[PDB]
C-alpha cells in the first residue's frame, strides 16, 4: 500500500500537483500500523516501555517488544531518536520501531519516531527539556505516543 | 555549540548522560540570537510572513527568503529537513527555518531550525491539514512560537 501511494504522491510533487497530504494516505500509515505483525522498541527503560506499551493498549495495537541493547552510541549521532530506531530495524528486521531520544543537538529536548520497516517516518511527537518544562517522563512518554497516534487519526 | 556539543558526547560515550542540561538549551537560545542571517526556504508568503511575525515577537531578526523550487524535497525520506539543508547549502546563513513533510506522504507537518552546520536545533509539528483543520497561517505561527517557547524563549 505505501509503495503506490509513494509512488503516486512523487509524481504528484514532480507534476506540481502536490498540495498537501491527501486522506487516503493518511488511511494507509493508520493501517500500515494496525497489521504490523512485529513492533520493536529499542528504549530498555521499564517506565518508558510500560508507557508506549499503556498506550498501544489503549488503541487496541499490538505491544511491542523491547531490545537491550546499548542505545548511548546514538547519543553521538545528528538524529539520536532517528539513530537508534534505524539501529532497531537493523538488528530486529521488525515491521515497525517506535523510538524515544532526543530529537538533535544536547539541549534539543526529546523526539518519539514510529518508523516502518524500510526505515520511513510514518509519524513523531516531541516534548521539551525536562529542565525547561518537568513534566515526570512516564507522563511524557505517555503523551508523545498518544500524540504520534491521535495526530494521524488514531481513536 | 562544538564545546557543548564535545561535552555531552563525552557523557553518553562514558554513560554519565541523564538528559539535557541547562547551559545547553540556554546555548542554542544564544546561538539563535547571535545568528547575522536567517533565511527560510519556503517562498510561500503567507508561511514566510507568519514565521517573521513570530520572530519580531521574540525579538528576532527576521529571515529573508529563497526563491528556488522546494518541491523536490518532497521525494526525500525527510522533506522539511533536506529542505533546510538545501537552504543552507544555497546559502551559507547561520540559522536556517524550514517547513515541509515530516515523513511519508500523510504524515504531516515539521518545521525545523537549523544551524550553520545542519545540526537541528528545535523543531515543532502539526498534524496532516486533513486531520486538523487548521489555517495554515495558524499552523505556522503555531509551530514557529512552538519551536521557540521549547527551548526556553520568551514572547
Amino acid at each position: 500500500m505505501l509503495e503506490d501511494l509513494i509512488g503516486k504522491a512523487y509524481l504528484e510533487s514532480a507534476e506540481d500537483r502536490r498540495r498537501g497530504d491527501r486522506s487516503e494516505e493518511v488511511e494507509a500509515i493508520r493501517k500500515y500500523i494496525r497489521s504490523a505483525r512485529r513492533t520493536v522498541v529499542p528504549n530498555w527503560n521499564a517506565e518508558k516501555v510500560d508507557a508506549i506499551n499503556d498506550v498501544l493498549r489503549s488503541f487496541n495495537l499490538r505491544e511491542a517488544e523491547h531490545l537491550q541493547f546499548n542505545t548511548n552510541w546514538a547519543d553521538l549521532t545528528r538524529m539520536p531518536a532517528v539513530t537508534k530506531a534505524l539501529m532497531a530495524l537493523d538488528i530486529s528486521g521488525a515491521d515497525l520501531v517506535i523510538a524515544r531520544g532526543r530529537l538533535g543537538v544536547p539541549g534539543s529536548g526529546s523526539l518519539l519516531v514510529i518508523m516502518d520497516s524500510r526505515g520511513r517516518l510514518l509519524s513523531a511527537a516531541m516534548s521539551p527539556p525536562h529542565v525547561i518544562h518537568s513534566m515526570e517522563v512516564r507522563e511524557a512518554v505517555r503523551s508523545e505516543m498518544t500524540h504520534a497516534l491521535e495526530r494521524i487519526g488514531f481513536k
